[PDB]
Parts: structure tokens; C-alpha cells; sequence
DNA sequence: CGATAACTCGTATAA
DNA sequence: TGTATGCTATACGAAGTTATC
DNA sequence: GGATAACTTCGTATAGCATACATTATACGAAGTTATC
DNA sequence: CGATAACTCGTATAA
DNA sequence: TGTATGCTATACGAAGTTATC
DNA sequence: GGATAACTTCGTATAGCATACATTATACGAAGTTATC
């Protein structure tokens, strides 16, 4: 009755989330509907006793503890913002979500990271690219550039445009980063690309001729032929520049397995850990590193950098004195 | 309603339980949330949840800072909870609305900004070009930056600082003891020590000024035109003026700022703190010792006061050219 | 009641969002109450305070310790509030009752024990020892007692672990990973590093043994008569069982436990960790590395961890004497 | 015991509870009963003075009773003391605690800042370091009056093992054992909690060992096992031996006392606190000396059964040792 | 075979 | 096993005691 | 009888810790249980 | 007696 | 000014698309 | 004409991360104030 009002608000203002979030809502309200017509339950609002028995039954279907974590979190949300009580305060429900995190961490389950994309795998890759001529063998080798050299995240490097892109005296370019994704940023206001990675991108910006309209994002699509086509209004997607990821590392290493593990070829942040990880091998502090990523926990880092042979602990010095 | 009325009565009477900076924004948040409930025709408390979103957008249509925003619909809050009824915030209406705002108005392009730093290197420049001055207004600036940069501490915090709150490690070294922060209220303090250069700074700057004389002297005072120190133990400098010793020093190595009319075009009170900051950061200091130094408890704030180098910049770049 | 029937339903259901060893002592503390209520002819739930308090003061009669004694009423209160009744301990007189039972016996002389310390200098040894052996178990209980100190890790952890669990740094150390400790539960886990010397001693026991003929076979397995391994992925060597490891090395050395009757007469299952913890200690580790070798996040436990040098002891002696 | 749970005002359970309060009275340390009486009696004439009903409080009356503690000059610590004593008794007895309501908590609130903005600031004991007791030693050792021999060892071994005065005045002589090294080594049983932070023994040095055995061959104390370590000595310069009456604290606290008013004469005339070395007095000073020799925080706290770092932090806080990162990077 | 090395329970107590 | 904060020590001036000058 | 060193007892004022809460592990002697010898 | 150096207050925004 | 937990964003196989080959 | 290269577009499965809550403080231009030149 009431509640009906309550949505009709939440939705008036459905700009105080990201499409993202919304993706997910919508993405799990489906699932929900769809096992509850079918085991013939009351979809919304959702009662505790059912939620349990669809949480149990998705640690049945195999999907990780952060999923369920997703689903029942969606179906807080949606509860919430209705003036009605989330199921999570729902005594079976923490209940059982107890039992799952612990049956399922028992079972052996385990989070997983991005594959490290290292110094090491920057000079192998420019190696074999750098003299390249083709109008992409240079854009990508460019991409990979920024990727290390910024710890941007894809999403970032996308929305990237020339306008952006100034120099310093020094003879390096210099991304500004306006439009964050934060008040209070944690990395900086504008990222400096090295000397070599400035040259490696400038050739990109030369052969691919977005340097034209400033509007232009300075990565884009490039045809079968061998011809960029600069643009405004659309970027290149983030699911392309994975897949430039994705490429680079087949062209090393073969394909992927027959298995379906993910992270078997770099992604997106294996840039991330992979300039983390080299950071640390050099000696920067941890409030040197956690910045220069924008990072603001601690733990993301230490995660990252976890198996160095300097982050052994203090048991091992002791041992080998 | 009853109780409604005693919660209030309650609050009032201990009105000196809150900093004299919350009563003054609760007050400017509430005329101008007032003059807008009026010119509306709305009853302004307890706030119905549609009108207090009619005025967040009010205030977003106004141009105002996102922050100052939150701070509005901050001290509407404070006000009906110290009362025992619901919040605005309560309300999904009001609840979402402000993330719509928080929203839009980033990527519109909007950020926090921070005071213009004040580092090691403004430090020794604006040192080695009074170092040697002998006037009053000088002398006192002078140790005023050293213990602004060598402790972190906040302009109130160094304005409340008095002759008797000071004294010494057995190598020399200036000890002073802080008793309220922004942060801290406790009779244990704390005690931010200085280096054997600034410490120097200051003893310059108590004997020129005479301000230890009695022991309830504030470190810091007034001096006149004519260049003498008027030391107090009941009247401390305005952090105004600890302000205003930051932009004139600013002024005096570049000159008239821009007329923009923008935020931190010159030295702020904040300046020497996210200055120091910085430095540290950059000299590989632990997130321990960076906290200890700036009286942060954890890595959150820390980590916000970083926006760190850029010219060459340092890190990755310092990294890949070999 | 009939809500109190389903919240203790519920309670059972999802009985596994417990520990294993949680519920094994609700029931043994029921059995000892329910024995005891029906034998004084009092009911048993909802348990009255006085008749918990004849109880408890039944268990500090019965000689019992105040640790043993808590347990009982900490699990009587679970039950109760767990089932949506007040606690037994929300009441004046079982809350006191119980403070009253500790003052006493500690005000007497009853203080905690602790595991038998098994420091780097006890490994020396045992590992000088044994070090050339060739036998399969004495090849086993090396790597054991390896991992125990070096990692801190407790029993039941380092029964849990599995060949696929262990992974190498570049300076080629080995470097288990565990998933469910003691304090936390999550796919996250931790990473404990061996040192370059006690890596050997596994690689050795891994060959010797061939538990990496399945990834997931638990590193550590029985050993029988005729000295042959016996790898599994369904059973995990008892903890009764590696408590056993460590009474038979100290046998090895001091001969047989003499009969005392007391706890603590030989190495057992934590003697590891304290033995580390203080080693660590000595070192002049720091405080958030001994936390952090131990998995502890607090400093008032770690310190909870020692009770450190006897005789000519250290410290303040060494200061004096010096 | 209490004031006086009036014949109407007690009304009901309160009565119950009060009781089994009382029935259960060893369920908290005496000094703590001490207290809850002392601030009851301080309550309860504040209440008559001032016409008011003392029990159930009412809280606008708790109000006026705190603004009125803060007149007198009390310091903060002490406010909360009188506050806490009675949340004790209102709770533990069923009613409602004062400091659960709005005028209490808030002008609780407000009292502790206006007293800090007063300057009011928490002291602490003065130190007894190791320069200390080397001068003291350097007088004392050379004195045969048997007054002089105690205390030198009553000096020694609070340096040497940091123990609180409450703990030395337990130790009895069947407590001491000898090293092989040849050196004392005091066990520690009747311990503080049931978890021992500090340890179960004490090792003194070799010197303070020869400083107690001197007080030992000279008191007479060994002819009973059961004996006090320590003891008074009268008039006369004559030790008396007991195994049923230990020396008060307050009398430890007299050596303190007296031993700095031998080497730097009376005290001062204002009343300030801690003019003079007192019962804290060698945990404070030796928590310094092991700072200034290198020693862990670690180690120094399980030294002297520290299990909270701020303290021993609060202690050595005015050590070079301990400037910050800000003075290193200004000093190059 | 029967004797043995080598390994589920229940209560008590520490993490 | 973490740990704020309610319980639990010490401070110390002054009054009460007991064996000695 | 007093006067007095050297305490003990008191009561209020402050400093300094240590535990309750809600589980989760370990300790260890005794039976029970397999595959060797 | 000006003219001048050197210092409350209200809204806005960071901590 | 701090932080458990509730938003946000990456991961990726697969299905649409649209200009070359 | 039909077969790709190189991408968008999806929807689901997971990783990463950053913010509401409730004060408390700083920013800074204007107007006001008081010894001094
Ligand atoms: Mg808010
Ligand atoms: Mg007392
Ligand atoms: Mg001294
Ligand atoms: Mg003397
Ligand atoms: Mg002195
Ligand atoms: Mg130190
Ligand atoms: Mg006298």
C-alpha cells in the first residue's frame, strides 16, 4: 500500500545510483522471481523463510560466497528503500548465511586476483610490438603504457580525451584526470606518464589522428584494414580494452585452458597489482604505493603483494638470523 | 508534544557540551532553512522529509558545494534527533536525494579542494629570508610557520597554546603539551615536540616578546605598528590572524594572488599540515608515524591528505626511467 | 513456550553457522546442569537465577576451575538468549555470583596455566636429533614441528592443510595458505611463510611420503608400524594426534611425564606458539609484527602470550648488572 | 554499611536486589566498596545540605550535585568516579542509572570540556631512575641503623622488580629462592588476576640481592618462613617480624616519602601532588631507564606487567627517543 | 591367530 | 580472543595506636 | 605518668588498569579400531 | 585630528 | 574526523553489429 | 554474395572499495576597533 509510494520515490531518484548498481538489482530481482515462481513463493515482499531456502539453494548451484552476498544484499536494497523490513535482519536468514560462508570456506572455496601484469611483461610485450607499423600493434602497445604507468582503472583510461593530455617541461606528457568517480579522489588530479611510455603514446597519437577534435577520446575502434576512426561520442568500450589485454597475453603464451578459471590471461587490473607488486620489490612505502593506485585500504595492497619474499614475516628473519 | 519540548530545554541549558562552531552552524543552517521554509509556505519543525528534499534541491540549484549540503541537511538532523524525533534523513526521500546530489554534482565535475601545500622547501625559503629580520612581527611569523610545519597542529589548536604548557627533553628539544584537539578532549593531552632549529625559533620569539613573563601568557600575540609585542593570558591571537600570517607570508614571495576569486590561492591555515604530510609520505615514513605526527587514527584520513607529487612526479615515473 | 520451541528449531537447523566443538560443549554443559537440576529437584529451562547460582556455586564446591566454571554459565546463557529468553546472567544475583567465584579463587591462588614453552632452542635440539633420521615418521614429525614453530599456526590449522594449499616465493620458500582459523572465517585466508631451512624439511616429507600424488591430500598423514605413509583427501590426522607428536618429542628428551597429575608436564599442542611468541619477544620484535606472526590483533593478548625469562631473567637485570 | 535505603522510599525489589548485593558483597574488591561508601556518604550530605531525596536519584538533583563537585575544584577523573559510583548502585539495585538520561550525560559532557579548556591536565607519579638510586645507595649503603637497611632493600627491589607496593608488602620470606647464578629470585603467588601479565617471579640483580640479604641477616625475618619480607623497626632501631600483619602500602609509600626528603629536603609548601617520590614512583622511572637502553615496548611492558601500551607510552613520552617523525626529517 | 604400533569421547580448561 | 570503561589501585593529610625513650 | 618514633586506620581525591560478552580451541586419559608383526 | 598598521561575523566548505 | 558493509566496478563467454577482405 | 576483423551489447559471476553518521574545524571578504604614526 504505502511501500508502493516508497518505490515510486525510489525510482524518482534512481540517479543516486550507478547503472551498475541497478544492473545487479534488476540482475538478482530476476533470479529471485524466476526460482520463486516455480517453488511458488511470494516474490515481494520476500519472507525470511523463503530468502533462506533461495540463498541455500544458490550455495547449491555452485556460485561463490561474495554472489550470495550480492543477491541477498540486492534484496536488502530493494526492501529498504520501501519503507519494509530487510531480510536480513531476519534471524534465519544471518543464520544460514553463517552456515554458508563457513561450510562453503570449509569446503576449500577462495577469492582470487587479477593476474600480475609486471615490468618484467611490459618489456617482453614492447619487445615484440615496438617496431611495429600497423595503426594497432601501436595503440594497444600505447594502452598498455598508460595501464602500467597510471594504475588507472580501464573504466578511467576509456573516458580519457586529448583536451586532458598537456606536457611537462621535462619532455612527459601529463593525463589530467577531471571528472573523478569520488569527492574526495585518493589518487591524484593528473597522472604523469614516464619518457618512453610519453613517445609510445604520442606515436599512437600521431597515426591514429584523434589529436584533430580535442572532444576526441584518445583511444578508439580499429578496423580489419588498419585505420582508426577517432570519435567523441562513444569510447572505446572497457570490454575492448580487456580484450587488448586478453591478446597480448595469447600472443605469449597460447590459449587458455579447456577449464573455465578466470584469470588465466591478464585483465583489466593486472596492471594494477603488477605495479604494486613492482613497487614493493623496489622499496616504496606502503603510503607511496597505496597513493600512486588511489588506493585507500591497506590490505588491497598487502593482498597483492603477499608472496615477496620481503613481505615473509618476522618468524622467517628469525630463523635464518 | 512534551518530551519534544524537554529534549530541546535539555539541549540549550548544556549548550557549552558542543563545540561553539556546531552551535553557530546549527544556527545559520536553521534561519536559512527558515527564510526558505517561509518564502514556501512549509512548517520548518519538525521538518516534513518532501519539504526538507524540496530545499537539499533548493540548495543544489544554488550552486552550493556538495559538502555544504551535507552540512545543511547535517545540522536539520542533529536538531530532530536531539529531540527524540525522527530524521529527515529517516526518510528515503531525503536519503536518496543527497546521494542524487553527491551524485550529479561530481561528475558534473566537482571535487573537495585542499589547502595549497606548505612544504620542507617553502619552509626554508621563507626561513633563510627572515632568518635574520629583527623585528617583532617577524621573529614571532617565523617560529609561528616552524611550529604550523613541525606539528601539524591545526591554527585554534597553536592559538590556545600558553608559556606554561611548554617544556623541554633532556637533549633540548621543545616539548609542548596539547590538551583540546578538533578531535581529542582529555586532561592526558598530548605533547608534539620540536627540532632543535625550530625550538631555536621560538626561544627567539618569547624573549623579543616577553610573553614569559607569566606563565598563563599565550605563546602567541598581537604586535602594533610600532613593534611591540602586547603579550595576554586572557586574549589569544585569532586564528584570523594565524590565517593571515599564512597569506602574507605568501605574499610576500609571489605576490598579489589571482582574482579569481577561488579557494587556497595562497598559503591557508591548513598548508603546513597537508605540507608536512606530504613530505613524509614522500620521505618513506611509516602510516604509523604519519598518524602519530598529524593526530589521524586511521589510514582513511591519512591517505585523503595525499595528492602528492606531480612536476616529474616520483614513484612509477621515477620507476620506468631506468 | 511456542516461539521459544522454533527459535531453538531455527537454532538446530542451521546448527553448522556453529562450531563443531561450540556445540559439543552446550550439550556437555546441559548434561551437567540437567544432571545436577533433576538430582535438586529444580526445572531446567527457563533456568532460574537462584537455582543457577546454587549451581555455579555447586561447580566452585566441586572444585572446578573459575575458566571451567564461566564456560558453564557462558553456555547457559547462550541457550537462553539464543532462544529469545532473558539470560540467566542478566540477573543481579547470577552476574555476581560468578564475579564473586573468581575474586575468591584467584584472591586464594588458583591462576591460569599455559602450554609448556617450546622455543627455537628446543627445536635446535629436536631437529639435531632426528635431523638424519630416515625412518618416515621421524621424517613427518621433523616437518611438523617445523611448520608449528615457524608458523604459529594451531593444530587444528595445520591439519586442515592440503598439498594444493602450498605455493613458492621466487626465493623459493614454501608458503602455505590457510582458509579457517580460530578467529576468522573467510575465502580471503591468510599467508604463512616458511623459512628456507624448514621449507627443506617439508619438501623432504613430501617425497618421502607422496601425499602430492592427489592436489588434495592433506599435507600431513598417519604413518603405520612398517613405517609406510598413508596419504588421504577425506580424513585429516586427529589433533589428538599432533598433541601426541609433540609429548612423545619431549619424552625423547626428558625421559617420562612425571606423575603429577597436573596439565603442562610436556610439550602439547600450543607450545609452539607461546614458544614463538616469546622468542619473538627476545628478538625485540615489534608489537604489530609478533600480531601479526601469531594472528592476533590486539596488543593485550600478545602480551597475554608471555610471562617471560626465569632465572637471571633479562631486562631490568641486565640493566643493573650492566 | 550504606547511608540508609529508607523504610519508604526502598520500595519493593529494590529491596531484592540490595540484598542480593550485600549476599554476594565479595564480588568486588574492598577498595571498591571503599568507594561506592565514600561517594554515598558525599552524595548523601550533599543531598541534606541541599534538601533533596538521596535514593533513587532524580536526575535533574544528579545534575546539580556534578556542577557542584566541578565548583569545588575536583579534577575530571574524580567527577566520573562520583557518577560511576552511583550508576553502580542505582543499576545493581534495578533502577535506572542516573547518566542514562539527558541532563546527566549531557552536562557530564559539558563539564569535562570546560575543565580541560581550564588547563586541567592528568599528573602522574614522580620518577625514581637509576641515577636516583645510585645516589640514594651511594648514602644509604654506608648506614648500619636497621631503619636504613630496609629501606635501601625496600628501594632496591621496587626498582629492580617493578612490583606495586600492595604486591611487595606480600612477599614473604619462604618466597625467596636463589639462582644459580647466585642472585635472588622472588616468587609471586596471591597474584593480581587470574591471568598474571606481569609473571610468577622476579629476579633481582646481584647487587640489590646483597642489598636485601643485608636487610634479612639483620631483621631476623628467616626464623619464620612465613615472616613478611618486610616490617616495622621502633624507637630503637629494632625489626619486628610478623606472618600475620604485612607493612602497610602507606608505610611503603613513607620510604618513598622519606628518602626524598633526606636527599632534597622538605616539601615544597603548595599541596600539589607528586612533589616527592611516591608508590609508582620506580615503575615509572624504570619504564624510562629500559626506554633510554634500547629495550622493546614488548619487552619493557611484560617487565613490569604493563598488558596496555599507552601507559608505559604515557610514561616515557619526554624521551629524545620518542620526538617523531617530524624532528628527523628537520634535522637532515 | 593374538599381540602391537599408531591412531573417538567426554570432561575440563584455555584462547 | 578484542577492549572500551567499570571496577580497583595508589595519594596523602590527619587521626588513632603501641612500644620506647 | 608524658613525649615521641614509627607505624596503622581513615576518608576523600585520582591514577590505572582488567573483565563481561559469545563463542571457538585445546588437554588428555580411556576406550575403540585398523592394518602389521 | 586624520590616516594607518595590525587585529568580529556570516556564509561556505573541509576534516 | 573513523569503519563495518553496502554500493560499484571488473570478468568473461556469447550474441549482436558494421565496415572491410 | 559470403566470410571475417574488431568491436558493441548483454547478463551473470566476483572483486574492490568508499560512504552515512554527527559533529568540529577551517576559508575568507566585509565591517568594526584600537593604539600609533
Ligand atoms: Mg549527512
Ligand atoms: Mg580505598
Ligand atoms: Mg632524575
Ligand atoms: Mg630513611
Ligand atoms: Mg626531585
Ligand atoms: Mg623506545
Ligand atoms: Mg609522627
Amino acid at each position: 500500500d504505502e511501500v508502493r509510494k516508497n518505490l515510486m520515490d525510489m525510482f524518482r531518484d534512481r540517479q543516486a545510483f550507478s547503472e551498475h548498481t541497478w544492473k545487479m538489482l534488476l540482475s538478482v530481482c530476476r533470479s529471485w522471481a524466476a526460482w520463486c515462481k516455480l517453488n511458488n513463493r511470494k516474490w515481494f515482499p520476500a519472507e525470511p523463510e523463503d530468502v533462506r531456502d533461495y540463498l541455500l539453494y544458490l550455495q547449491a548451484r555452485g556460485l561463490a560466497v561474495k554472489t550470495i552476498q550480492q543477491h541477498l544484499g540486492q534484496l536488502n536494497m530493494l526492501h529498504r528503500r520501501s519503507g519494509l523490513p530487510r531480510p536480513s535482519d531476519s534471524n534465519a536468514v544471518s543464520l544460514v548465511m553463517r552456515r554458508i560462508r563457513k561450510e562453503n570456506v570449509d569446503a576449500g572455496e577462495r577469492a582470487k586476483q587479477a593476474l600480475a601484469f609486471e615490468r618484467t611483461d611490459f618489456d617482453q610485450v614492447r619487445s615484440l610490438m615496438e617496431n611495429s607499423d600497423r595503426c594497432q600493434d601501436i595503440r594497444n602497445l600505447a594502452f598498455l603504457g598508460i595501464a602500467y604507468n597510471t594504475l588507472l582503472r580501464i573504466a578511467e583510461i576509456a573516458r580519457i580525451r586529448v583536451k586532458d593530455i598537456s606536457r611537462t617541461d621535462g619532455g612527459r606528457m601529463l593525463i589530467h584526470i577531471g571528472r573523478t568517480k569520488t569527492l574526495v579522489s585518493t589518487a591524484g588530479v593528473e597522472k604523469a606518464l614516464s619518457l618512453g611510455v610519453t613517445k609510445l603514446v604520442e606515436r599512437w597519437i600521431s597515426v591514429s589522428g584523434v589529436a584533430d577534435d580535442p572532444n576526441n577520446y584518445l583511444f578508439c575502434r580499429v578496423r580489419k584494414n588498419g585505420v582508426a576512426a577517432p570519435s567523441a561520442t562513444s569510447q572505446l568500450s572497457t570490454r575492448a580494452l580487456e580484450g587488448i589485454f586478453e591478446a597480448t597475453h595469447r600472443l605469449i603464451y597460447g590459449a587458455k585452458d579447456d577449464s573455465g578459471q578466470r584469470y588465466l590471461a591478464w585483465s583489466g587490473h593486472s596492471a594494477r597489482v603488477g605495479a604494486a607488486r613492482d613497487m614493493a620489490r623496489a622499496g616504496v612505502s606502503i603510503p607511496e604505493i597505496m597513493q600512486a593506485g588511489g588506493w585507500t585500504n591497506v590490505n588491497i595492497v598487502m593482498n597483492y603483494i603477499r608472496n615477496l619474499d620481503s613481505e615473509t614475516g618476522a618468524m622467517v628473519r628469525l630463523l635464518e638470523d
